[PDB]
């Protein structure tokens, strides 16, 4: 039952996000006008605290349209957030908290959107994220977990395929706590939907198993929003999915027209839309006093209680059940087991030849008890990844009979795209959740929209990407990465772990699991490598270092992975010559270039030329070598050991090439590629 | 109507198949065996010409589910294409004409798949390119064009989002002469399709707008998949699925597991599946005499007629319609016109300012009606990229009220990766099609699967990349790239042309147009950049040359884009200091890299210290310069000159750094970045 108040809230909403828009002369105003109606009675009625943004239990809020940003940041103002006036009259200039897309570092804003697609492909992830909390530690008049996950989606998010991967395996893992609102405007930035969306979405999403209400007037009726959001908690099988039309720039002169989506309006209709609201055409920024007594009253006042009344119920679980309590306690505080690293599988050089594909599944199998956090899974490629321990049981819909909620193993299917965004919604919910998802290397490019914004966010997400390299052999070009260590390690804030063996397959997860902003890509071959004389998890943790060290190199040879070893081998040819080769394995970029200057050039100093090793593109080793002996075309089918050599790569190429390089810098001055001028 | 000889030829498939995977001791058995019916019935039906795979108006088939490709080379080879059984012998082996997956270059193979939901959007771009041919040259009594586009795909393909996009706009396209065959085994890798796959498939399809058809026993109804066929052909306003419920392996002892999926079946399995078909479990590779006779006889010998037939029929039109005919005679030589570059536009320093963007519109504008098969589109953004000339027709169904068929212009909605691989469709269909798409450069991203075949098959399209940089401004930083030019610079076989000015601009298209085997990215700017004292078409064509030139320079700035304008007036800062800067231009370097070495060391020699200048990641740098004045972390979104200074580009912030990197190498032999090893 809203009444005028209800009704001032909502033209507060529409005038705030058009003047914050128009004071920064750029924006969209389109969106914001459209679903401040929906905005209004769905945060009305969310159970969450403004003054407590990060409150586990409170129900989420994703805006997957991101560009609608100025109704998101006129909610946080208007609901109590820590974000003023001033804050979106800075809307969208250099250094504000208000940039023109929403990002994951501002209270309030669950995760970073913009690219089309990303936010409800977040949501799947934070509503199974919820899933298996409560599901793992809700008890009998216990109930920790039960919060509702939101999101807001346009015709742009339902077009992109990440957003259908998504749909498709919320559908078949029925999260009824995940409810969609859909701006069903007809408008995109071509104009009209007609001219290339014309499906049935209502006919797809139930295919996919979702439920589809809908809202007719979007605009206006605000009891309809009300109760359709009513009815999808009902479904507690089916996620579900409101239509809701809306005329985009609702009040505007032009409202319906393409041409409100990305612009300001101009003054004069800016003028025209207060009045017609009430409003005082010559004000800006203006929240009548009622409305913020109205919020105050009606979501920050109950969410303030309710994450009150939340905190007692959980001290008093602590109490109850010690373990569970100081577990859930322990994740809360992102923090990890104290000393959890000791259960990281130690290799010698004595050991017996493992490939780094094995190697992971067996840290992880040594870990996966230890981490309560850690959720696993593949993108229909778990017995080629070997992410799935043992005993493990999968995360699916009770009703499944393949696993329940609380299984934390995740079949993601042939979706490495919405897997990516899945895994940062997972690693955004919070609870110190530590999702990993397997597929092969070449297709981690399948993910590069969200893997950018697992860069950009600082989501600790972790990617088992297996057959790094043309040592996939048969399977061929279309399966061997050539450019994609190259493209990501071009990608700030990312680790691309490369792990030449048994102590750096732990050094490389240690890192990836403590890191608590940086997300990480694990590079694993599935050929057999030795144990390394020289490896050690304390000095790959340091992303390089000397794995074998001689007085006076002659050369020193830079690899990574499967091509460490084999740079060992082409040292005993040289040393055969009587030539001197200091061998550095470089497992990971990012964490090597964050060690101090003083060490990354004790690893890499000057007066000595230094070649690369590595079966990928040469194009991102010009920052550590000054030779690169590499693959810059693409792979082949054919045997491993036969696509390698048809490379060169074999300790006598590798000895021949450091021979060449040896002779072209003699009688030269050499400076580390590491020194910079500025 | 099917006999003993069709049953017969149905078990030479499958048991060649089998031998091949058998032999190679690597690949997948699955598909093959289940697919194999649909494969006889649909080949048998297909109006081809196995002695002529060129064929423009032949029916067109593709396989999406790439690991199946056992089936399409024994399918290649029993009907009569260059492709022996010593061929199929070699499967998987190192140089043979039979990787593991199909590639683009074999006769018969119309794209390279493997990527699973690649195949399925080519050949809905295959589609799109017959429609507008047949659209734009059929005349009464001359039927140019009208072949059928076939597709086999599986569980993987569905549900990668790619194909979904290519899909929803497959429907909404009308494209009736597009038929695709789902092989619906319920298995995928990770097990039965149900832990992660089970969404209805057929209302998702109707949803689209698409006819979906049933062949309950795809593994022995003839009949029915050729009626399913013949419905298919029928709805010419709706693209057809057909849901052909198959048994994965069917035959083997292990038929409907997924352990057959992608495994050569043991050798005693192989036996049984011999002799229950009638064939000596002691002899491989054994094509009965009968079956080479019926293949002769029902498509060989009639795909050669129906190609005569055609050869005439086009005679006669060339005489019917001289220019047309002459028209689609050049095209199908896979020439431009003679002197087309003539129509390219031309500047000088004397001329204002202009966006690389509208620059670029402009070059669209001045050659649309000069080549005939010039196909554009944007993914939702053609009044951002300015990609649509002014009085285009929109490639549309007729009963749309938008376009017709014999449009030229594409509304890809927001589908960046159908976008791209419905662009490799186009191109591979021949006839000389010239795609090319618009999106902004941080989103070309969302379609890396697509953009990595482009470069590996070598199909020439062109992505029309605006918004390049920080330039972006307000946007922020979701939208602004950093790591992409170095991507696909890593990336072999892919030109990645950032154009300083309207001369570059003109270099760039001419080059991207005239480019055979190798597709394009141009980066295009929305600010207004100067018309370069220095530029020309010609020396920009080599992909880097010498812009502002100047005696024993004491350093050498290079740089790209928006950049080299910033560079040119670093220069004269550096000249008030008395200090001589060449600047060098590298608008591509993969057609800089082409030229011989003797020509790029004349552009970047030894004995100077050379420093690059580009608003993006300095990774892919150290190939041509010393020192990179670059950005290595994420952007920011405010207004773009506020965001340029803050990162120090001003041509003050250039000239500083060239005189620390001047300082930095005083008295030190410089060698050029560009001389190697080996
Ligand atoms: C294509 C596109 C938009 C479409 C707007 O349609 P919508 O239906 O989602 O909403 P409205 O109803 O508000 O128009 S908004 C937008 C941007 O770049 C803006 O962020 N873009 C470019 C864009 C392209 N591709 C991707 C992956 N993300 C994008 N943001
Ligand atoms: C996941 C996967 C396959 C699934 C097979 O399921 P399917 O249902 O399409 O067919 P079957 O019925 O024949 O099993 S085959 C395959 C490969 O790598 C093989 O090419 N892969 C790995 C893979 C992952 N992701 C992408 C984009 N492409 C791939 N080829
Ligand atoms: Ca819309
Ligand atoms: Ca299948």
């Amino acid at each position: 039952q809203f009444t005028d108040i209800d009704k001032l809230a909502v033209s507060t909403i529409r005038i705030l996000a058009v003047d914050t828009v128009s004071k920064a002369n750029s924006g969209h105003p389109g969106a914001p006008l459209g679903m401040a109606p929906a905005a209004h009675v769905l945060w009305s009625q969310m159970r969450m605290n403004p003054t407590n943004p990060d409150w586990i239990n409170r129900d989420r809020f994703v805006l997957s349209n991101g560009h609608a940003v100025a109704l998101l940041y006129s909610m946080l103002h208007l609901t109590g957030y820590d974000l003023s006036i001033e804050d979106l009259k800075q809307f969208r200039q250099l250094g504000s908290r208000t940039p023109g897309h929403p990002e994951f570092e501002l209270p309030g804003v669950e995760v970073t959107t913009g690219p089309l697609g990303q936010g409800i492909s977040n949501a799947v992830g934070m509503a199974m994220a919820q899933a298996n909390l409560a599901a793992t530690y809700n008890k009998p008049g216990f109930t920790l977990s039960d919060n509702y996950t939101y999101v807001f989606l346009g015709d742009g998010c339902l077009q992109e395929g990440i957003s259908s991967e998504a749909s498709s395996l919320a559908g078949h893992l029925k999260l009824g706590n995940l409810i969609a609102i859909y701006d069903d405007n007809k408008i995109t930035i071509d104009g009209a939907t007609s001219i290339s969306f014309d499906e049935d979405v209502a006919k797809r999403y139930e295919a996919y198993g979702w439920e589809v209400l809908y809202v007719e007037n979007g605009n206006e009726d605000l009891a309809g929003i009300a109760k359709a959001i009513a009815q999808a908690k009902l479904s507690k099988d089916k996620p579900t999915l409101i239509k809701m039309t809306t005329t985009i720039g609702y009040g505007s002169l032009h409202a319906g027209s393409h041409s409100v989506h990305g612009a300001p309006l101009k003054a004069d209709d800016v003028k025209q839309l207060k009045s017609k609201f009430g409003f005082n055409p010559d004000k800006s920024f203006v929240v009548p006093q009622e409305v913020y007594d109205h919020y105050q009253k009606t979501i920050l006042k109950p969410g303030v209680e309710a994450n009150n009344k939340w905190n007692k119920l959980f001290s008093e679980y602590q109490k109850k059940f010690p373990e569970l309590g100081a577990e859930l306690a322990r994740r809360l505080s992102g923090q990890l087991p104290a000393n959890w690293e000791s259960k990281l599988p130690t290799y010698t050089a004595k050991d017996s030849a493992v490939a780094t594909r094995k190697l992971s599944e067996t840290v992880l199998e040594d870990v996966y008890n230890q981490l309560p956090e850690l959720i696993g899974g593949s993108a229909d490629l778990t017995p080629s990844n070997l992410t799935r321990w043992k005993e493990a049981l999968d995360f699916q819909p009770p009703s499944s009979g393949s696993g329940n909620y609380s299984g934390r193993y995740i079949r993601y299917g042939i979706r490495e795209h919405a897997m990516g965004a899945i895994m940062n919604g997972i690693s955004a919910f919070g609870a110190n959740y530590k999702p990993y998802g397997g597929t092969f290397l070449n297709f981690v490019s399948y993910a590069a929209g969200a893997v950018r914004l697992s860069a950009l966010s600082g989501h600790p997400v972790i990617w088992v990407a297996t057959h790094d390299s043309i040592g996939v052999g048969e399977d061929g070009p279309t399966h061997q990465p050539i450019e994609t260590l190259a493209h990501f390690r071009s990608l700030p804030n990312i680790q691309v772990w490369r792990p030449a063996d048994g102590n750096e397959v732990s050094a490389a997860y240690k890192n990836s699991l403590e890191s608590k902003h940086t997300p990480s890509i694990i590079a694993l071959s599935r050929q057999n490598l030795p144990q390394l004389e020289g490896s050690s998890i304390e000095s790959a943790s340091k992303g390089g270092y000397v794995l074998q060290d001689v007085a006076n190199p002659d050369i020193i040879l830079v690899a990574t992975g499967s091509e460490v070893s084999l740079s060992v081998e082409a040292a005993k040819t040289l040393a055969a010559k009587n030539i001197k080769a200091r061998v550095v394995s470089l497992p990971d970029f990012f964490t090597f270039d964050k060690q101090p200057l003083e060490y990354r050039l004790s690893v890499l100093p000057d007066n000595v030329p230094i070649m690369s090793v590595e079966v990928l593109a040469t194009t991102c080793w010009g920052k550590y070598a000054h030779q690169s002996f590499g693959i810059d075309r693409f792979g082949a089918s054919g045997k491993a050991p036969e696509v390698f050599k048809f490379f060169g790569f074999t300790p006598e190429g590798v000895a021949e090439r450091a021979q060449k390089t040896i002779a072209f810098y003699k009688g030269d001055k050499l400076i580390s590629p590491l020194k910079k001028a500025f």
